[PDB]
């Protein structure tokens, strides 16, 4: 399962599929590099930052804080919820209290 993920890749994959072959894996990698290079090739996000969180990245903050103005609260209140958590310090935390 340490690659049936990831496999949201560029020239790996793309849209009805990236998001396809998530839901069998639970395990996995990539969320914090994932997050930056799907947010900058191709609108995704929305769908790549909500069937994943899955620990990183809370802030900081580039993902983090860009996930707010949008529109993406019901699932940006919950991008924190693992904040304080395995985490607790500042421009970290202050940054929860910031977001």
């Amino acid at each position: 399962n340490t690659s049936a993920v990831q496999v949201l890749i560029e020239h790996i994959g793309n849209l009805d599929r990236a998001y396809e072959f998530a839901e069998r894996c639970n395990e996995p990698a990539v969320w914090s590099q994932l997050a930056k290079a799907q947010l900058q090739k191709g609108m995704v996000k929305e769908a790549i930052d909500s069937y994943i969180k899955a620990d990183d990245p809370s802030s900081y903050m580039e993902v983090v804080q860009a996930a707010n103005t949008s529109g993406n609260w019901e699932e940006l209140v919950k991008y924190l919820q693992m904040a304080r958590k395995k985490a607790r310090e500042s421009y970290v935390e202050t940054e929860l209290i910031f977001a």
